[PDB]
Parts: structure tokens; C-alpha cells; sequence
């Protein structure tokens, strides 16, 4: 099963999420990203199970990436669902910051405010190899 689950917004973080996947695979990690490894069935259950299976949870924080989580108290938003699963399961969460502004915790549903307390990594377009090496140091 995968070592790393990559959670991202399709409309803003797709390219970086894919780039992270390639690099982490090149360094010997098994990576889950939906477009490569989610297969048939009811996707809600399968995605949650895939988060539970991976030791590491890499969260691509592109600009505005938590906006649709705001006021999503029924937890229908998919990035919200994935984050809550990673937090609940005690995963090694590794936020990747690419143009993201840290929100105040109180604008987020209580079940995911803790994601802001994890040490994040800034994506550097000018120093990508060094960014990748730091991500690998954060992985368990
Ligand atoms: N029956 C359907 N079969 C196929 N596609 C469908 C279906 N119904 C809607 N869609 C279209 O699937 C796209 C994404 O949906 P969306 O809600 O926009 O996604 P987010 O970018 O908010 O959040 C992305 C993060 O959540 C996970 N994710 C979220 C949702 C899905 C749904 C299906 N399969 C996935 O693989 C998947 C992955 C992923 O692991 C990321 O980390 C849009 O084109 C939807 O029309």
C-alpha cells in the first residue's frame, strides 16, 4: 500500500501535486494520487480508505485551497474530508505551501483547525531539488 497520500485541489494544485508525485516516486516512495491510483467503486469510501492506508499525508496548499472548507460543517468538501481523516488517524501531515495564505483558525470547521499547527514546507520554484529533499526529510 502507498507510503504517501497527496491531497490537493483539482482546480489549482493539480500540476504541483503531480510534480510531487513524480519526485517522490523517483526517490523510492509509493504514492497515492487520485488520478493514478483511485480505481472502481464508490469513491467516497475508497478515498477515505486510501488516506487511512498511507503513513504520510502530503497536503498541497495552493492559493485559496482551504476556501471551500470554510463553513463546510457537514464535511461535504473533499479536501476537508481528507484532512479530517488524516488528523483523526494521527497521520504524519506535511503541508506544502505554494502561494497560500494561512487563515485564522476560527474561519475553518473545528474538526480541521488542527491542520494549521503542523510544520509546513514552502514550495520554491527556484530551488525545487532542495524543496524535494526537505519533503523527504519530513516523510516517515
Ligand atoms: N462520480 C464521479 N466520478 C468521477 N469524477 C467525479 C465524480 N463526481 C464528480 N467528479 C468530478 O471529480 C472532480 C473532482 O471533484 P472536486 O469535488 O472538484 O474535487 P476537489 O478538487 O475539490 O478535491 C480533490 C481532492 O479530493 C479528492 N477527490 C475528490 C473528488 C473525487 C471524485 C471522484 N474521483 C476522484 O478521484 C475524486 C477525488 C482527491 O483525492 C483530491 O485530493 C470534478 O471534476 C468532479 O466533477
Amino acid at each position: 500500500t502507498p507510503d504517501v497520500f497527496i491531497s490537493y485541489r483539482r482546480n489549482s494544485g493539480s500540476q504541483l501535486a503531480s510534480l510531487l508525485k513524480v519526485h517522490l516516486q523517483l526517490h523510492g516512495f509509493s504514492v497515492f494520487i487520485d488520478v493514478e491510483k483511485l480505481e472502481a467503486g464508490k469513491f467516497e469510501d475508497k478515498l477515505i480508505q486510501s488516506v487511512m492506508g498511507a503513513r504520510n499525508f502530503v497536503l498541497v496548499l495552493s492559493p485559496g485551497a482551504l476556501d471551500k472548507c470554510m463553513q463546510d460543517h457537514d464535511c461535504k468538501d473533499w479536501v476537508h474530508k481528507e484532512i479530517v481523516t488524516a488528523l483523526s488517524c494521527g497521520k504524519n501531515i506535511v503541508p506544502i505551501i505554494d502561494g497560500f495564505e494561512w487563515p485564522e483558525p476560527q474561519v475553518l470547521p473545528e474538526d480541521m483547525q488542527a491542520v494549521l499547527t503542523f510544520n509546513g514546507i514552502k514550495w520554491s520554484h527556484e530551488y525545487q531539488e532542495a524543496t524535494i529533499e526537505k519533503i523527504i526529510r519530513f516523510l516517515q
